[PDB]
C-alpha cells in the first residue's frame, strides 16, 4: 500500500521537516517626523502577543523594532537569501502604518511587493512550494499632528488604506482590515485583529487549518463593538478583515515529533 | 459559547441564485479582442452550479446600463428563503473593472449591492462573486492574457475568486474553455457538495498552477504560468451539502 501520485482533495503541505522554519516581525511604534505619522501605542502588546503563539508553534521568531527602511530591506533580504531547506514554512509580520502598496519602515515606505517578491520562485529556491505567510497590520494613521518635531486603555480606529493583495503561488497574505471598513488598536491591549489571531492560535492553531482559523478571526473581529460611551464617533466602524490565498494545499500546524 | 468548526447555515427552502455575466464579443470602439471559449464556461458553470441546487441565470453580452439593472433588480427581490448568492463574471477586466459589451463597470458597484445595508435579506449569508477576467490582448486555441484585474476583497461574508493574480496570465482554450473554470467545475462536480468551499477552491489553485507552460503550441506562450487566488471575508465554513 502507497499513495499514487492521484489528484488528492485533501493534501496537505508537507510539515515534517527538521525546522517549523522563521517567523519575523516588523514592530514599527513611533515615526519620523516629516512622514507625519501617530504613534502607535499598544503594538509592543501585538508584537509580544505574536512572539509567544508562533514560538509555541514550532516558529524561530525575530523582531526588530523601529527599523529604517534601508535597514528593514536589507534585513529581509539577508533571510530571503539563506537557506530554508530544513524549514515548513516562512512567516512575516508587519505592525506599522501603511498606504495602498506601502508599508511605512521608520523613515520611508516600502512597497509590499519588493518584500514578497524577494521569496518568490527561485529567488528563494528552498521556500518553493512551501507556504509563505504574510501577516499585515497596517492601515492609515490619523494626520491631525503637526509636521513639526516632537496609562489610560484607549482605542484607535484607523480607516483602512492598504490594498489587501496576493502575492504569488503558496503565498498567504492576511490583512488586519480590508476597504471600507477600520482597524482599531487598543493602547494596552493591542490591536483588535492581532488580540483575536493570537487566541485562535493559542486556542486552535496546532490543529485547526490555518485559513479555517484565520477564517475564525474574521467572525471574532467583525463581531466586536466598541463600547460606545467612549468618544469620538467610532460608532458604527465596523472592522471586518481579509486574506488573499494562493495556497495550493491545506496548511497545518500540528507540534511537531 | 464560540464555536471552531461554525457552519454557515445552509438549510433554507433553496440554495439561491447563481447569475452568470457572459460575455463574448465587444462594442467596436472598445477595441477589445473575442472570447471563443467562454460559451463553454458558461454551459460548464451552469451546470455544476445547478447540480448544487443553484438557481442560474445566465446573461449573454448585456450593454453596462442592463446588466447593471438585472444586478439591482436581483439585489431588491427577497432572499430570505436562500442559502447564499453566487454571481460569475466572463469577460475581460481592468484594474477595478470588468467590461460589460459596451463599457467598463465597477467591481465595486457591482459587489455594493449586495451588502447588508442594501440586501438585508442576504445579511449573514455567504455572497460569492467568481471572477474570470484579464487583459484583451492588442480547433483548440490556447489564447493568453495578462492578469489586470485588481483581486480585491468586497466586505463581510462575500469571497471574492479571482482566475489570475497579478504577475501571471489566464489561459483561455477556444474550444474547452478557461483554464480556471473547468478545474473550478470539475472540482464542483467531484467535490463541491462535500468539501468546504474555500478548501475546494485551493484545490482549484493547485490544479491551475500545475498546468504546464513549458511547451506550449504559441511560442509566446512558454513560460506564462497561471495561478489564481480568492479573497475572504468569510466568517464561517461554507458547505453544500445536498438540500
Ligand atoms: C497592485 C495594485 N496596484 C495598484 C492598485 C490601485 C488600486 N486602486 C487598487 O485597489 N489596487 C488593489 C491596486 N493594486
Amino acid at each position: 500500500f502507497y499513495k499514487r501520485e492521484m489528484f488528492d482533495p485533501a493534501e496537505k503541505y508537507k510539515m515534517d521537516h527538521r525546522r517549523r522554519g522563521i517567523a519575523l516581525i516588523f514592530n514599527h511604534e513611533r515615526f519620523f517626523w516629516h512622514l507625519t505619522l501617530p504613534e502607535r501605542r499598544g503594538t509592543c502588546a501585538d508584537r509580544d502577543n505574536l512572539t509567544r503563539r508562533f514560538s509555541d508553534l514550532g516558529f524561530e521568531v525575530k523582531c526588530f523594532n523601529d527599523l529604517k527602511a534601508e535597514e528593514l530591506l536589507l534585513k529581509i533580504h539577508e533571510v530571503s537569501t539563506v537557506s530554508h531547506a530544513d524549514a515548513d514554512c516562512f512567516v512575516c509580520v508587519f505592525l506599522s502604518h501603511g498606504e495602498g502598496n506601502h508599508i511605512y519602515a521608520y523613515d520611508a515606505k516600502i512597497e509590499i511587493q519588493t518584500l514578497t517578491g524577494l521569496f518568490k520562485g527561485d529567488k528563494c529556491h528552498s521556500l518553493v512550494g512551501k507556504p509563505k505567510i504574510f501577516i499585515i497590520q497596517a492601515a492609515r494613521g490619523n494626520q491631525h499632528d503637526v509636521p513639526v518635531i516632537p496609562d489610560t486603555n484607549i482605542t484607535e480606529v484607523d480607516a483602512a488604506s492598504v490594498y489587501t493583495l496576493p502575492a504569488g503561488a503558496d503565498f498567504l497574505m492576511c490583512y488586519s482590515v480590508a476597504e471600507g471598513y477600520y482597524s482599531h488598536r487598543e493602547t494596552v491591549n493591542g490591536s483588535w485583529y492581532i488580540q483575536d489571531l493570537c487566541e485562535m492560535l493559542g486556542k486552535y492553531g496546532s490543529s485547526l487549518e490555518f485559513t479555517e482559523l484565520l477564517t475564525l478571526v474574521n467572525r471574532k473581529v467583525s463581531q466586536r463593538r466598541v463600547d460606545f460611551c467612549k468618544d469620538p464617533s467610532a460608532i458604527g466602524k465596523k472592522q471586518v478583515p481579509c486574506f488573499a490565498s494562493m495556497l495550493t494545499k491545506k496548511l497545518h500546524f500540528f507540534p511537531k515529533s
